[PDB]
């Protein structure tokens, strides 16, 4: 997936494959810091957990909501990632997006909040 | 350095080798979580820059303050990694150290912060 | 858009064309320096996002506030590019608009800021 060879990657999972890496919460939030949207597309297709905690129990939304990757947030929420998490000092990802200020993210956060409320 | 062969590292620095890695701050924010103080000492042996910050602008002082360490903080104090730099959340490491607790290390951190401010 | 042929733009958007550029936020700062309001008005016809910020985190409201414009200030008011976002220097655009002057536009900006805050 790093080299973008999905054809072999597709048949690799068919025969039985999985991702076994450490600090995945810290690793993935580094990827979203660079801003590359192509890289995160094929990771979620292989079942990677999007709610993995970082070194400070920081969800990827904490990095995502602060900077405001509204477009790079639809793919993550397609995996039913939790939005009721907390920051290191205590901050909801939906509240984190609201604090920074983003109308597009607020609507997305409200939809996530509505989905979370509906459960 | 990773393999622990400090003896052979003397020839490398004598030859004129230098340390240069990408996202150094993020690397510094997870080794403290690992707690490899002995391996951390070798990092300071080569004089690596301690002012590196991650995507969240969190210096190693910030995570150490949250971790509530004493021996590592004293070792970090020897490295002299800034005094009080606001992170993404805007909380100074001195405030984080006081808020976290560890009065045995907070008093040392406060004395170090006062000395750093005076200097 | 650059050549001013708005007639072919209607067919292009009907075909489903998208406006994506790199370092977009910096572009909205230099255009208002040139004062091409007619060219700027065409940009909003395609629904370009006005919340983009440069490397200094300066929204188009910030540079317009320093520029002390009135017609453009009325123009970006309809764009609704946030209310008051701190820049690298930490100065809100409303504070910058008030500090710069232009009471003819500052009063309109203050009313727009008050309306944006209420909304």
């Amino acid at each position: 997936i790093k080299n973008g060879n999905d054809r072999v990657a597709a048949l690799l999972v068919k025969e039985g494959a999985t991702l076994n890496i450490e600090n995945a919460g810290t690793f993935l939030c580094t990827v979203v810091a660079k801003g590359d949207s192509d890289f995160l597309k094929r990771l979620l297709s292989n079942g990677i957990d999007p709610n993995s905690k970082d070194y400070d129990h920081r969800t990827p939304l904490h990095v995502a909501a602060s900077e405001g990757f509204y477009v790079l947030a639809i793919q993550l929420v397609e995996a039913s990632a939790n939005v009721l998490a907390k920051d290191r000092w205590g901050n909801t990802p939906l509240d984190e997006a609201l604090g920074c200020g983003n109308k597009m993210l607020i609507k997305l956060l409200e939809d996530a909040k509505n989905s979370q409320i509906s459960s």
